[PDB]
Parts: structure tokens; C-alpha cells; sequence
């Protein structure tokens, strides 16, 4: 995991890696992704790598929301499976669940 870099999914989010020091990521996360909300406010990313691979997760307070993305990276591409964790309207606790593929920019 090289730090610092700049990768983004194939719906436009962007992922600013500063470090990975000791297996531990810190980041920062800004959603572009159409019809998911807190679009434009940028969040800290934290998270693991490891020769397994790597995870972070992104808690977009005030939408209330958390999303976890575990995946690998495999040269200039990182593809992974994200699960999204909400409440919906009505108070009721929802997930989503997905994949992304993040290409290194810079």
C-alpha cells in the first residue's frame, strides 16, 4: 500500500491515503457516488492492510452511516466488496451490500 496516494471508484469517490505505517491505514474518504448520501464532505478512513489483503471502513456521521470496503491491491487497481450499515427513516436498521473497483490516481 503506497502513502501517500489518491485512488478513485468507478463512481467517482475518492480515497486520499496519507499513511499505512504499521499495517494501519489513515486516510480520507469523499462519497460522489449517485443516490448515496453526505456526497462532497470528505471523512477520516481507517482501517488494516496485511499480506491478506486490506480493509477500512468510513463512518459518514450525519447521515448516519458506516460503510466497511475489505479487498486487495493489485498493481494500480484495488477491487473490493463494501457492506453499507444505516438507519433508514422509520428508525430501522438497513445494510447494503456491493463492490468497487479504486484505481490509483497519483
Amino acid at each position: 500500500l503506497p502513502a501517500p496516494s489518491y485512488w478513485k471508484n468507478e463512481r467517482g469517490s475518492e480515497l486520499l491515503i496519507w499513511s499505512a505505517n504499521s499495517g494501519t491505514i489513515q486516510g480520507t474518504f469523499t462519497n460522489h457516488a449517485q443516490g448515496f448520501a453526505c456526497q462532497g464532505i470528505p471523512y477520516p478512513a481507517a482501517g488494516s492492510v496485511s499480506p491478506t489483503g486490506l480493509y477500512f471502513v468510513v463512518t459518514f456521521a450525519q447521515c448516519n452511516s458506516f460503510t466497511r470496503w475489505v479487498g486487495t491491491i493489485k498493481g494500480s487497481q484495488m477491487p473490493t466488496s463494501w457492506t453499507l450499515f444505516y438507519v433508514d427513516n422509520k428508525g430501522k436498521p438497513s445494510r447494503l451490500k456491493g463492490g468497487d473497483i479504486f484505481t490509483r490516481v497519483w
